[PDB]
């Protein structure tokens, strides 16, 4: 519906962390 879940969890990989969706939007959150 409204996150691209992986491609948030790729973009938190990158950067050093897992990703998690908020609703219409995504953030990283640590392992």
């Amino acid at each position: 519906a409204f996150c691209n879940l992986r491609r948030c969890e790729l973009s938190c990989r990158s950067l050093g962390l897992l990703g998690k969706c908020i609703g219409e939007e995504c953030k990283c959150v640590p392992a």
